[PDB]
């Protein structure tokens, strides 16, 4: 119970949290639901072999992750495009958040476009976690529930492209964050001003001052007994770098190994000289 | 409690001053004026590196016989020589700090394989400016643009360095403050093959409070620099995976027994 100061940082939160539910269709805390199995109505289709995925299509709607084709003859690349498609959509959802954190569209419009460039995909393994247990991953809005060793046995590119992430997962999700405190966290990481490129890195540095105090105030309060969980929270902001460029570098393996599979657009676009 | 964080602290930086030779605060004299009218010898070029040699003997700008006869390279080892000296230092502070000499002496030893070269480039900080470094116990200054001017793999091996350190050295760290983040550094318990990691995870909080607490009295009126501070571990091991990617590169290609063991 104290100041204005700390009064500002928990109304910052606030927006925060809210704009994150009204960005993100599928919460951590609907994805514990449906993953803990407790009820009789959120139950996922699980898909952990060929004739489970050859089920799985028919029982889950999958809209267009994989946008129109037939069986691309391979379900590494079906399922590998479709991660695509998903992220692309993951990266909409991010964007449309970013526009709410306070000060962010007023930023020089490059440097805008250069945060996002950096900030999507570490948020993007970030929020993952939340749809994954050590055992698998949420898929298509929670429909669906496609296990780590079956995607593990896929084929030698793409067998292994989801694994780091999984390993990053099950470590992250030990910290016990909710979406409370995950919308200010992404909001850090996104409002960062060591960006190659960034024209202008004071503003920068200023608004991500303020999200951090949000942050640790968010932290002590929400996790009273979880001694230095903001710090071991930075920390993890190691983990997604790495996360990232080993993906970035099994993509141009893909590139090189699979000429006849089209990569997104937006993707490319954002791994470009990264 | 916030008694025993500042004897931890006090503790750390009365044994930072004993096992690291050249501080941070002694190199900033001489790095920016201040120091005894006893300027280090300044090496701008080829010509400069010789006299250097044999004026000022650097340690070791080593001539050794089945190597030398080529600068960049012999600059290289030497950087390496250099290196093998400071990951002495560190294991001594190491074996100070409270809690470590009792942990699983198997983790003691993945715990400094994997922390010191993120320590080295952390305190190679403090004797470096945008125009160059401090070499032999800052008895010399090495320029940032002769390094960069040697040819092959070699003319940007220090120069990922230097953008990190001019990065960091804008926290305006001291060294009470550096004391306790090296040792938060050493105590990672992410590193590979550790076999007991509560014990390392438990430290290393201690530490981590200490240090929140030493920059707030410290530095009262910068925000966040505990925070912003984490975030250059993140700088640090990128620097560290990109200096293996060389090390590696130095080896594709690239063409005494004894030494290459010990270094
Ligand atoms: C839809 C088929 C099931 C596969 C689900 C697996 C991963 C889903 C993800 C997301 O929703 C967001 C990220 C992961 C995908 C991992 C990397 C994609 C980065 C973009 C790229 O491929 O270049
Ligand atoms: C603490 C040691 C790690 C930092 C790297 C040290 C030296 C790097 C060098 C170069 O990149 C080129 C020349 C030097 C090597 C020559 C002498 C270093 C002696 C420094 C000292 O004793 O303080």
């Amino acid at each position: 119970q104290l100041n204005p100061e700390s009064a500002d940082l928990r109304a910052l939160a606030k927006h925060l949290y809210d704009s994150y539910i009204k960005s993100f269709p599928l919460t951590k805390a609907k994805a514990r639901a449906i993953l803990t199995g407790k009820t009789t109505d959120k139950s996922p289709f699980v898909i952990y072999d060929m004739n489970s995925l050859m089920m799985g299509e028919d029982k889950i709607k999958f809209k267009h992750i994989t946008p129109l084709q037939e069986q691309s003859k391979e379900v590494a690349i079906r399922i590998f495009q479709g991660s695509q498609f998903r992220s692309v959509e993951a990266v909409q959802e991010i964007t449309e958040y970013a526009k709410s954190i306070p000060g962010f569209v007023n930023l020089d419009l490059n440097d805008q476009v250069t945060l996002l460039k950096y900030g999507v995909h570490e948020i993007i393994y970030t929020m993952l976690a939340s749809l994954m247990n050590k055992d698998g991953v949420l898929i298509s809005e929670g429909q669906g529930f496609m296990t780590r060793e079956f995607l593990k046995s896929l084929r030698k590119p793409f067998g292994d492209f989801m694994e780091p992430k999984f390993e990053f997962a099950v470590k992250f999700n030990a910290l016990e964050l909710d979406d409370s405190d995950l919308a200010i966290f992404i909001a850090v990481i996104i409002l960062s001003g060591d960006r190659p490129g960034l024209l202008n890195v004071k503003p920068i540095e200023d608004i991500q001052d303020n999200l951090l105090q949000a942050l640790e105030l968010q932290l002590k309060l929400n996790h009273p007994e979880s001694s230095q969980l903001f710090a071991k929270l930075l920390q993890k902001m190691t983990d997604l770098r790495q996360i990232v460029t080993e993906h970035v570098q099994l993509l141009q393996v893909i590139k090189k190994t699979e000429t006849d599979m089209s990569l997104h657009p937006l993707l490319q676009e954002i791994y470009k000289d990264l």
